[PDB]
């Protein structure tokens, strides 16, 4: 009588089935969403992290054709500012809205000062507000996506975290322009030893992904990776892009080597498994190739 | 042809999934039943161990809305005399009897001092008597549990340690107030190096909760909580309260930092979990959130 | 097409489940069989290992209740003279045969001297000829189970080492009065990582078990017990007794503390096993009692 | 909704069961293929490794009865000059060409320089081309593959790797006489790491040899083998023989003790386990003996 939904897996769980290919690694397209509106020339975003995203790496995640996103352990009128160094500042594959100024997100949470925060994110031209709380299957944070939204209809809006099919469709239904997945993986985050609380990331994304198809909303997979090979994994379980903080946490460009060489290696093994799985684009490896479940031997 | 009834699950073979969330950590309810006749404002109780439990200890458990259960590894005239100091000693929380005394409890065994030992105990006014030993299932322990019940019918009565459905029935229809479950997970008890036996402890708990399903009996998790995370987890299976040992041995109040702070971190998990699982008091934890199995991965 | 035929357990796979129990640990009954012929006060048997089983340590197992197997690393006229020692040596549950001289078993192999070497045995008044090999289920032992049988009909025999169904209905077949179960699990036995060959014990004792019910014939488990909980289950899953090797090894008793000593907690440990799942005897331990099935958690 | 196509086990998954034998290890045929055209008298192939294969161990393994793959990492004039140096080389198991010469192969890969590469090999008169890839199933290795069948039709085809049916099947069609099995296990190969993929090895076998049965194409089961066991249940799950490398490398005919003594033991083991499988020939090893699935503990 004990309640079990399911068993779930996480990455040390599968592996990557080949399939037949024909295009090479150096060949294949990396181009994907973030969200409904916002293209990206890699699949992905660094996390909003006091170690890990200000303006000098999110401008650096920009220029990788990737994005970054402001973490929010900052007053307003600072974030609001590092968005702004953003905005201001050859990389072909460079992140830009439509005036050419590369792009930028910021985290929001839900308490007192949010609505004055988002403000403030928006007036600095920040092309995504991401709330961004433990918990986003929650009272607080669908009241706060549907309120941007409804507010600042210009801009696009991310809700996380979340790791269910129900959650993805509240979210979708307040307005999101994506989800972010992830209640447990966070490289360690103690949310299985505090709360005893978690879902396995692949089946969170993939339970997520399920959920979003034929809606237009993408999703964000949100920690847990460890290697390139983790990377692959999350987006043949269904994920637009990857969130990353711990790995880029050591960069010359993170606050107090180069975070070109950690991207380069992160995107050679994303494009050695969709030669591995034959897949030419990130459409395909989002849909396409099968996975093996393993055991512990 | 091997007998297996079925496959049993540990604390670490499951995380809880979160749900839909409105009330916050701080506010959820903690309040709950030990027994039948005796409500808690937290899950907690204290193992009756000469390590965890005398009277210092149990004036603590009381004041913060538990119960501690006084070991029996000592004569019955200072069981008895333990008994009296919790009875006679800002706590808004604290467990108290009808007269306005702290709450607590007291272990005997089955062996041939036992009708001496009840006697003594409810004559120095304890609120519930705790049948304890190794094999609750048993003609011992039944037994000791209708007598106590049909001799002393005003005091409370526990009976344990159990980890099956078939148990469960047998003492609720002895008249024991509630049951204790833990077979094997004693943090190490070598009952299972020793003797080869055990039930897991998320799915004993399922199975006894199941069994005493609507007959107004509490069931009591005794055994292999390591950290908040897993005391979450065992409410969820159906724990009214679980009893903690060796967490509480170094404490400045078991016998020779504070309890309190041990107390606080404890349902500080739990509090989080509930507002993971969108559950806003204990009846709610108990029976609505549910699981995912996870491999060891 | 993988063939496989099934998943196959070991002792850390399961646990005994408690039942209701009313014989303590101290008043069940230990007393089991052999062979066809053969009682035993203990099931307790020790190896055919030159650093176990030589005429001291197999007076002091038939003085416990047990038996002792020779070992045949040593020639014909030894082995005979070792059983001589036993044969012509308060020990209230001391094996006997009916002279009232202590038992004794002793091992042959295949191999060229067989014959001779049985003969040989079998005059020095050897209660049982073990022939025991790696792989029981051959031509081999076959065939000399069944000449040991014909030519010497008053002696007992039992055939070894099989795992299968099949090859206990073999040796059932060619006449021996027990089988000896155990392929792989020897403690280390390097049966798996040479050959990759091998049946998890718990299994293996089940299918002979179940193969050999209303022929009485008896099985024995050998090999792969390290705890007296390892023990029980080995009971439980079906055994009649249990050969052990190494935690004999190091005792007074075996060959260049005392036996008694280990012998004790591992009944001790079997006792308690037996009052946890209500069985007052070994025929209602191996018959009644169930496992769970759990994880590597 | 995740898309998994099965359960996959390595060889730390299973062990053989024993079954009925008469056959010694000692008189057990050893006999395979490498190829459709090609015999070998032991089931041994060595890596085209630059650590493993040149010339001098390429000759000793044609001498033990199996046969090596010459590396590429090296010039066409200098591999050629390897095959040479084995073609113009008591060993009464050799593996010898119809003039009586040590047989050979030797890798290619998919670049600029192959159809130059192969037909150097095949003047300097290879037995065999292994076309080897970290990907079999692909355009490059396939194409390539049906190239050498149509322009060489008189020496050996090998492809790989490859773990799947479909992979198997579309070598067959391009004309391989052999395929290699292994995407994954290689002894560490950081396939699953860089890029999250791979087939565990023993279902990577059966699955190719269930699509290649009766086709008459040979497989090779290509890397993971850490002990002699590991061969043998290679073998169970279908591979008419193995590939070794890092075995291999640290022996006195490899490139800069004897290799002898490792073959003496590999083959030690695999008649060790056809012994206790009662498989009398490599045909019955591969197609009649069982697994039990085992668990981590
Ligand atoms: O201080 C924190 N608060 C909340 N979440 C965090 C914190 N640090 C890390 N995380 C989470 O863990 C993710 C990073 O995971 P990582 O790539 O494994 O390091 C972040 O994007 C967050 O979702
Ligand atoms: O000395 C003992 N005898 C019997 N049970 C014990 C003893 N010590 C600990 N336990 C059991 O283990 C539980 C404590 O588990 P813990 O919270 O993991 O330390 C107790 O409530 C008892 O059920
Ligand atoms: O030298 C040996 N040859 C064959 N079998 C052995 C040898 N040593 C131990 N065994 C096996 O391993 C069993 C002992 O297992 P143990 O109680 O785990 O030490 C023996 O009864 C034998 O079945
Ligand atoms: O440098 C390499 N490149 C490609 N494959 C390799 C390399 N080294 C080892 N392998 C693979 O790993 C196999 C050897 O596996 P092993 O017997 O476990 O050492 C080779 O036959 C190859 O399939
Ligand atoms: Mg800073
Ligand atoms: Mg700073
Ligand atoms: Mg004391
Ligand atoms: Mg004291
Ligand atoms: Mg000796
Ligand atoms: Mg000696
Ligand atoms: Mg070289
Ligand atoms: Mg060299």
């Amino acid at each position: 009588m004990l309640r079990i939904s399911q068993e779930a897996l996480t990455f040390d769980d599968v592996l990557l089935i080949p399939g037949y290919s024909e295009v090479l690694p150096k060949d294949v397209s990396l181009k994907t969403r973030l969200t409904r509106g916002i293209e990206l020339n890699i699949p992905l975003v660094s996390a909003a992290m006091d170690t890990v995203t200000e303006a000098r790496l999110a401008i650096a995640m920009a220029q990788e054709g990737g994005i970054g996103i402001i973490h929010k352990n900052m007053g307003i009128e600072q974030q609001a500012a590092e968005v702004r160094k953003v905005k201001k500042h050859t990389y072909p594959l460079a992140s830009k809205d439509e005036q050419g100024r590369l792009r930028v997100g910021a985290a929001v949470g839900t308490g007192a000062d949010t609505g004055e925060r988002v403000a403030a994110l928006v007036a600095a031209g920040v092309d995504v507000v991401v709330v961004d709380t433990a918990h986003g299957h929650s009272k607080g944070v669908i009241e706060r996506v549907r309120w941007v939204k409804q507010t600042f209809p210009d801009v696009q809006v991310i809700g996380g975290n979340i790791a269910t099919a129900e959650a993805a469709k509240a979210l979708a239904e307040a307005g999101a322009d994506a989800v972010k997945v992830g209640i447990g993986p966070g490289s360690i985050c103690t949310t299985r030893i505090v709360a005893g609380v978690g879902v396995p990331q692949i089946s969170a994304i993939a339970n997520v992904a399920a959920a979003l198809e034929g809606t237009g909303v993408p999703l964000i997979a949100d920690g847990g990776i460890r290697f390139s090979g983790d990377l692959a994994k999350a987006m043949v379980a269904g994920a637009y892009c990857v969130m990353m903080g711990s790995m880029f946490a050591g960069t010359e460009e993170a606050p107090g080597g180069a975070l070109s060489a950690i991207v380069h290696q992160l995107m050679g093994g994303l494009r050695a498994a969709m030669g591995y799985t034959g897949s030419a684009d990130i459409q395909q490896m989002r849909t396409q190739p099968q996975f093996v479940r393993i055991t512990g031997a």
